[PDB]
């Protein structure tokens, strides 16, 4: 970020790894949203509160480096690298449980399918969020909070980009999918990593290994700086869609997110 | 260009970087067309203003260099670029068309799309090319034509008499208008398009991507007058509205943040 | 959470093993039998024999205060019998209308293997935490017996080693990536009700074993487990309209080094 | 070729770029063929000349080399950066198109089976006869595979050396009864990717920063025999579709070339 | 695999290069299989020899290396590299040519389509190949082989990997492609490559080029070596399925292989 980063502290005890977990936040706890709604037009877009997928969203605490925070060098948790994991992908194989019925009824249930979002950050604070939705008047219940301009309103610009509409990812369970993304003109202490796919019955790719490395250093070598000795963990894994038998209703499906994060103290100025 | 490209001045305020987004001009201003119109067999193709996507463009106006013993002028060495609102479409809830056979929700966007960027020291060139000669594009949009005024069956493939300069926002038709790939010498461009009625689209987005604009001589666009020239083209595909069964172009903006060095030059 | 220390580098340090894992799809001739769904409001209590679990084994490897432990440095791993699907004669659901040939397997599928130095580290996550696997099958349990709804996400009460084969359902039991220190696992799931399987075969592909710090799986009690999961799709049976789970084996040639390590 | 390759002249003028553009031949002129058709099972395969897609080709003219009195120099094909043009022509759903969600909805966008090639060469590209159809009967002024008696058995579904070609006319090699022939061509190099399907998606991608490299194993170019540089394209997007009548029309778009060559000692 | 490899010889005539091709079998000549036909439930499956795709093989003859066998040092010929194309691939752009009609009966013929393969080997011996079949109680008509115990049976396993079922791809047009894979606990002395595709209607999707090089050196640098002086190509190229108008009947379609082997003088103890 805008401090002045020096040198690496490097020895024993320099560098500590947390393990860490987001559970879905798809609008219940249970990795399922109640049904998904759709106002008749001319009506009010009004969702449930329970059919909304919002960001998950941690602060971890790390241990305390400073204990007097007006010395003249200071030192931070550096995050290095992430190994992060989409637990639960085996889940989907199942096609017993309830689903849509394949080949007229004689088949077996539909395995989760339709539109995703699979998304982790890692940050040294809450990760900015740039307001944009598909439609400026959806009404969100308490709770839950979407892009307002500071008067309470929410003009046809949320649509597009408008600088008004921002916010901190400040708590979980709290911030719908569908009204923020992660905005490209902050988040300098933040690296996020999304992949979007769309139409209705598409099917879920989804990969898992315990061999693969993100390195979170910036094109300096300077990775994400815990402010307050705080690591901000951020997921969205909703996989797709569950289409029950009978009541042809959709629910949103997700599933959680390992992290296992790699620190090292680094020392700044001020 | 065709210009003598000399040393990279190095030493305190020899770099700069810019910030700029490109709202979408997808035909109104909000992200969304007007309803998709299609003439019936030998009527006048002839669309509505509001649901004709256009190419966003924009100048930066950069730090005057020749006011103060070489030439310079500012090479744009890298950019990041993100499509703004990707999350977005992850939305079943407002009134799309719904999934097996009414009980299920909306339909995310879906369809054709395409997905573009260019970063340049000067205007991107613009080749004529379009499906049908004969479409009429109302005033004030602009569309290949001929010195006369015409359009002839050659617009349909590559015709040189068909050109322009990308030189205004929301106004060149992208359906009439792809880059040039015999010019744009001082101008690096990036477009993918995929077709199909119902094709998911598939955007990813981090802050932790780079592309590198300088050529195979390691030169970036040098920016003419102090000018950076961005254009962006993001339909992410269509809206299919519930009851009415009509499509709506859906547009997203596009952020861009440029590195530039100031780099020396001969006339 | 050994300390390692030299690679043993001279005559009789590296053996070769091969190894196949059948699939485990709820029969042992690589087809389920045929796929149930419970009525809205009724048991969602599966056949035995429709349930795809995990292949497993442990290769036995040749037999102070430094020991030597095998390394698995390298595996070539092949999915055999993909030709067997080029096959629209074996009463398959006929296309176009009837008067064309049979589908090919087609469906969700998922294709997994792990080479490790001890079990399989196993994670409790499935879709329904009501489902009833039959016994001897084994399903996420918290120790009093029951299963919460947290058991459709994460909850880390719901965990399990790989030390059966044909036991751990792959819908109830992924692989744990905060454990599993001493395996390496590979995994790949598509879903949809059609959606065409792709895989390729060659015996010119090699998988380093070795982790970040060049350490490869430390085989304890001096045994080699492998495990499998290949569920190629779904068989559509023409006239029945059912669907059967189909399974591939999976072939390991696993290279191994000695290795040193402290204790 | 059969010559004798020597070092590479470098010097003032030992290097050129040549700029040309390939035009379709979709069966017209103007990037879409007429109607396809498909006869009744027992009739006759005759397809109308305007409906079947084929080989663009051009010979581009290279300056003049063995002139002055100071090896003999044929210029070499080093690079080509390639462009297949009007791609954004594709996003258009108001131009007649069979109309989604029945008949509410826009105008499909081109979809169906799609082949994009190009080839740059220092003579004509090598053809070899393969077809779908060994019966099918290509209206002249078209050239398909022939024995040299006339006939065109069941050998042309597969490999029949028989049935060679070399690409040496605009607009007159169907696409779909030649292929570039892999058992020749070492003085040209080709490139193509073919998607199949009825309403399969086309995805194509356009950008001024791609580059590709001609030179073989041994770091040699197309070598331009008679100072003549062979380009050759075959872009057919897939099909339209248009509303009320149903029928399918196939869509051509034009590629972009140019090509970096430098000047190359030969001996005889 | 199997010899005590030595030098590579070098000198004037250490190196040569062959240039083959293997039409496909897919149960006639002519690159079409006759209809696709499927019993009905409970009668046998007994598909026609013309319906059965086959692997294409062939041994090519190389130079005569060791007037004497009886040397204690030989020469065999050492397969290095390999260009490789599918010819034919232009020919599926063809919607005239009686194929099921589009957009109910007024557009254009469906190009070839459906589940496909595309495989080859090159070998110093014929490929090793392993017996699984999707139906064990499959009956081939002669002179077609597959899958057999020693006393002539064909039991449940034949779905899975049992090793009793074995065979060398020493016959063209004769070893089913949907029974035999290659043996990836043999082909020591084979390098194979293949890729499958399923579904009912996948497009096919193939590519090619004369810019493009496979290197048949193993780990250890060793090519396949060419026991008798015999160079062993295989080939399966099934492209996918011609659905023809009005019958709607299924045809396999194959397409050729060109096949361009480099190979040098490589000495073996013996
Ligand atoms: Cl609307
Ligand atoms: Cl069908
Ligand atoms: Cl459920
Ligand atoms: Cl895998
Ligand atoms: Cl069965
Ligand atoms: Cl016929
Ligand atoms: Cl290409
Ligand atoms: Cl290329
Ligand atoms: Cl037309
Ligand atoms: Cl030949
Ligand atoms: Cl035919
Ligand atoms: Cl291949
Ligand atoms: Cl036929």
């Amino acid at each position: 970020g805008g401090i002045e980063v020096l040198d690496v502290k490097t020895g024993p005890d320099s560098t500590t790894t947390i393990e860490a977990y987001l559970n879905p936040r798809v609008g219940q706890n249970w990795g399922f949203s109640t049904e998904i709604t759709v106002a008749s037009n001319g009506y009010n877009d009004a969702p449930h509160l329970t059919e909304i997928p919002c960001y998950s969203s941690a602060r971890i605490s790390l241990p305390l480096l400073n204990e007097d925070i007006t010395s003249p060098t200071l030192l931070m948790w550096e995050a290095v690298s992430v190994k992060t994991e989409v637990v639960g992908i085996s889940s989907m194989l199942n096609m017993h449980s309830y689903g849509l019925r394949a080949f007229g009824g004689y088949g077996g249930g539909y395995t989760i399918e339709g539109s995703h979002i699979h998304f982790f950050s890692v940050g040294g604070e809450p990760l900015d969020l740039q307001g944009l939705m598909q439609n400026h008047s959806t009404q969100y219940p308490s709770p839950l909070v979407g892009p307002k301009k500071p008067d309470g309103t929410t003009d046809d610009s949320a649509q597009v980009l408008n600088p008004i509409y921002k916010a901190k990812l400040d708590k979980d369970a709290t911030y719908p999918i569908e009204c923020w993304c992660p905005d490209p003109s902050r988040n300098e202490n933040s690296r996020y990593f999304g992949s979007y796919t769309g139409g209705v019955e598409t099917p879920p790719v989804l990969s898992f290994t315990n061999t693969s490395t993100t390195i979170l250093l910036d094109e300096n070598g300077v990775g994400p700086l815990c402010k307050g000795d705080g690591l901000y963990l951020s997921s969205a894994d909703v996989a797709g869609t569950f289409v029950q038998q009978t009541s042809q209703k959709q629910y949103w499906r997700g599933l959680p997110r390992y992290f296992n994060i790699t620190l090292r103290k680094r020392a700044v100025k001020n």
